[PDB]
């Protein structure tokens, strides 16, 4: 059972690689990959693309056909339409699933299979399955979505101020990385101060992508992340660039604004707490609305509050090697009295530093 | 044949690698490595150890002796009286020599028929004596400015891994620089502890060889008192003063006189002053103000930033605060070399160009 240790280690790795092809367009649904082996050859493969599309497990079987009978299904997440009938119907001995269902009492999916004679197992490379759905996994376990907070800084610790979205991030390669990260998030969040001062679009520009351009992401599949903008004071206007983009835009409001907005604009009402809009109840609310993940593009004040409230799951920090002085204000300021470094990479002439809440 | 300029890439590498063995203890002299090859076997090896210890060649040639006659002598840097008598039939120096009035010592051997051919792997030779080379070409010693920061600019209270990392960097420098402001607030030793090194512990750096960097304190107003720990450590500690102090100091305390400039000591003169003083390299340990000033007077050759995974208070100070540094957009800019993990910290290396 050591050969199969490696043998399974391989198909499962493939089944995960497949799952990610869906990472840009799958929200609010998890990513899921499926690989079906018969007598040591892959007879059917599949993964989740769009939200209203049929499951990975199903493409895999519709491709494998009669050849599914013999043996093995590597799935990325415990299977469970009726989707478990589907698997029985085709006739597979053995399924090896990476992680069992995130929610509680629904962890029984495998038992249903065991019952029909199928051999099962869970746990293999589970740690990576976990990584593949950080957001949707957290949403299910806790109320909330996974918040990523991106900061850009110069060596001397300063940033930007009133300069235009285009100058958020200096270098081409860094700009290009940020697009890539935005492109996988469910929502992008931003303050009203930022919209006011910068008139941004906060969209993913498809041209600015590397060789994911081929991966999935045909230009027409392009899915624009949901723009969430905060403002108690209803200061933003129907003419601002941010509401004219394709894609939904959502306002977190403290009280209903009366003006005409286009059909793709919604408002969420949030209670006030010690002066301004209750950040924590926004996060739950967005969780009730199925936001898996929220990528923050804010100034200092907002990044400050999010961190103080302890709602930030990861920090993506971009340092540029340039020095500044006064024009552009500091990067945080914090009175109160948490983090750990994960990946650090070069991004052309900038470095990118990932930190994680854990 | 071109296996000659391929067999050479091997032997010179041994020569460079030997030289390094001396970085900790060599100052104010340069690092130098020599490998004497005959018929395929290295018959003699040597490298510069202490301040006034036998040249690399002297050990390399005593070791080789009679068997020096036949073949090649790979040097790191150009030599000169014992090489000719021992009678080698080819040298390969790595770099011409900085000092640039001289540079005819390699030819002086072509003179004695001995074949020559410099320039090999020169890239790394330069890199081996950054300070010395810098100090020879300009009047100015090489400056590494350490910066400890939290996630949000702002300033040590970084890891022990970081403490041990700086120890090894400290050990490689000729001199350490701090402000009186740091001495007062932290009463430091700014020494090198041998027990904090890792596997330099062995290759050279034997415990009793341990050489303490020179301690330089910028102290305009003579605020630092003769009973602080910094002056009671083993080694020399030199005070940069705007005017003579009248107290009785321990015997290891010297004091360099520097003129005032717009309130404070003039850092540019001080650096030139230290170059006349024979200092190759200065490791700078202080808070944001001095750092701001060094960056702004364009005096810093490289940057070592440690970030810590921590947020500090508002009343924390950092480069991000600080009024004076408006024209920093105009001082010489930097570029990222290497980034790496240090325990729970990252260390980011920035360099000149
Ligand atoms: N990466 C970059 O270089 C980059 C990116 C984005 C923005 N920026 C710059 O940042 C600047 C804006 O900075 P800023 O500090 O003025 O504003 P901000 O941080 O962008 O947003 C402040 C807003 O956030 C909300 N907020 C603040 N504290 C809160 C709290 N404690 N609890 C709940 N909500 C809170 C408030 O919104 P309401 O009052 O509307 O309720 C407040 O007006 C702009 O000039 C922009 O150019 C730079
Ligand atoms: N090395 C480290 O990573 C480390 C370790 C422990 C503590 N610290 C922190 O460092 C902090 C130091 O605070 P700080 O920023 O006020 O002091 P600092 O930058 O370390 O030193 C300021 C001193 O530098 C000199 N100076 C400043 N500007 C100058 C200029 N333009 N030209 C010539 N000389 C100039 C002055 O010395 P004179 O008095 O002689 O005029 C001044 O008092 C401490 O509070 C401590 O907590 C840092």
């Amino acid at each position: 059972t050591l050969y199969i240790q490696g043998q399974d280690e391989y198909y499962m790795a493939r089944a995960l690689k497949l799952a990610q092809r869906g990472r840009f367009t799958t929200h609010p649904n998890p990513n899921v990959g499926c690989v079906i082996v018969k007598d040591g050859e892959i007879v059917g493969e599949g993964y989740h693309q769009r939200a209203g599309e049929p499951h990975a497990e199903v493409h895999a079987l519709r491709m494998a056909g009669e050849k599914a009978k013999g043996a093995t299904a590597y799935v990325t997440l415990e299977p469970c339409p009726p989707c478990c009938d589907a698997l029985i119907a085709a006739g597979v001995a053995r399924v090896v699933a990476s992680m069992q269902d995130p929610n509680q009492v629904a962890g029984r999916g495998l038992y249903r299979l065991q019952q029909a004679g199928i051999d099962v197992s869970h746990g293999l490379m589970m740690s990576e399955a976990e990584q593949l759905n950080k957001g949707f996994l957290k949403r299910m376990r806790t109320g909330f979505p996974y918040i990523q907070l991106k900061l850009g800084a110069s060596l001397d610790g300063r940033t930007a101020m009133a300069s235009g979205e285009s100058q958020w991030i200096t270098s081409p390669q860094a700009r290009r990385d940020v697009q890539l990260l935005r492109a996988q998030s469910h929502a992008i969040l931003t303050s009203s101060a930022t919209v006011l001062a910068d008139d941004p679009a906060l969209t993913v520009r498809w041209s600015e992508l590397d060789e994911q351009t081929q991966a999935l992401y045909p230009q027409q599949n392009l899915r624009q992340p949901i723009r969430i903008v905060i403002d108690s004071q209803n200061r933003v206007t129907p003419v601002h660039r941010i509401v004219q983009q394709p894609g939904e835009t959502w306002f977190a409001r403290t009280q209903e604004d009366s003006r005409e907005w286009p059909e793709t604009v919604r408002t969420l009402l949030i209670p006030e707490h010690k002066g301004h809009l209750d950040l924590v109840v926004l996060m739950m609310q967005l969780g009730k609305q199925q936001i898996n993940s929220i990528w923050v593009e804010a100034g200092p004040t907002l990044a400050g509050a999010l961190l103080q409230a302890g709602l930030v799951d990861e920090l993506i920090v971009y340092i540029a090697p340039k020095l500044l002085g006064s024009d552009a204000r500091g990067l945080c300021t914090l009175p109160g009295l948490q983090f750990k470094f994960k990946e650090i990479r070069h991004v052309g002439p900038d470095v990118c530093l990932h930190l994680v809440g854990a």
